[PDB]
């Protein structure tokens, strides 16, 4: 029922109610699962973006429990920070750091990155999944969206709701769980898949800072995850407009072979991230 997962849920968030610790509320997007308001912390003055999110109107329920426990245990250089969280009413608020270089998104929608850029943002995204995986996490959202800049640069790993914490007893999931384009091929076909999918999902990534959208785009969700499960891997569009070492650092990420699939790690050390630059080369992306 509502009130014994509600129950189970407080558990987990910051005790008490905390309206009367912010002012100055305004609401600045909206998500899958609710809203985004910033407030001011009337006890510091920070200024806190905050998620609210609706315990009865949700997809999976269950999935709300990502928002918190993930920041709540993971902490990293490149993963996003939890304040503080809350049950307010049927609500569940998570306050976050207000990163105001927004989404990678909204960059490559506008420009292709240059390697530079893209190298950048990868060793950014490979250190935190280097280090959720090594935890047991799998992310299983990577994409554009979910990586925020700072206005400096930083790159930083958002949008843990789809997150599965694997273990001893059950370390390996099957659901159906992610955003359509860049799910792997094991995913779409509800086989047991560990970390491995995130790399997939990041190659994917990859296509959308070179080409500025994911393969099969222009395809509805079901028809590119039929195309994602049976074809052949994708290609870049704009393939002969990258360098070699590119070109093989995207080939060891969309392997249909999970276990062959690069892992994180292995990435790290691949040359195409010596050429990494300062979070300074990617200000001119923000501006
Ligand atoms: C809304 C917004 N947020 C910005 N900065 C932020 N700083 N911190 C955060 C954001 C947005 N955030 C976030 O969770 N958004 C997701 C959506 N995904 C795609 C990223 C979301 C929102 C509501 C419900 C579910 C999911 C957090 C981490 C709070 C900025 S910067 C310039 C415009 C702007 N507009």
């Amino acid at each position: 029922t509502h009130e014994q997962f509600k129950a189970a849920l407080r558990m987990v968030v910051d005790q008490g109610d905390p309206r009367l610790l912010l002012d100055s509320y305004v609401k600045i997007g909206e998500g899958s699962t609710g809203i985004v308001c910033l407030a001011r912390e009337k006890h510091s003055g920070r200024q806190v973006a905050v998620k609210m999110m609706d315990l009865r109107k949700q997809q999976r329920r269950e999935l709300l429990f990502n928002e918190v426990v993930i920041m709540r245990d993971y902490q990293h250089f490149n993963v996003v920070e939890m304040y503080k969280s809350y049950l307010v009413g049927e609500e569940l608020w998570v306050l976050m750091e207000f990163l105001q270089g927004g989404a990678l998104t909204d960059i490559v929608s506008q420009v292709r990155l240059n390697e530079e850029q893209i190298a950048t943002v990868c060793e950014a995204v490979l250190q935190a999944l280097a280090y959720l995986h090594a935890q047991g996490v799998i992310h299983r959202d990577i994409k554009s969206d979910s990586i925020l800049l700072t206005l400096d640069g930083r790159v930083k790993l958002s949008d843990f709701g789809f997150c599965a914490q694997i273990s001893k007893d059950v370390p390996k999931r099957k659901s159906l769980v992610g955003t359509p384009y860049w799910m792997a091929p094991e995913v779409i076909s509800r086989s047991l898949y560990a970390t491995e999918v995130d790399i997939w999902s990041l190659g994917i990534m990859v296509i959308e800072m070179v080409d500025g959208e994911p393969p099969y785009f222009s395809d509805s969700p079901v028809q590119a995850m039929k195309r994602l499960r049976d074809s052949p891997p994708p290609k870049l569009k704009n393939s002969h407009k990258v360098s070699p070492v590119l070109r093989d650092f995207l080939e060891r990420m969309l392997v249909r072979d999970p276990q062959e699939r690069a892992t994180a790690q292995e990435l790290l050390d691949h040359p195409f991230l010596l050429q990494t630059g300062l979070p300074e080369c990617l200000v001119p992306l923000i501006q």
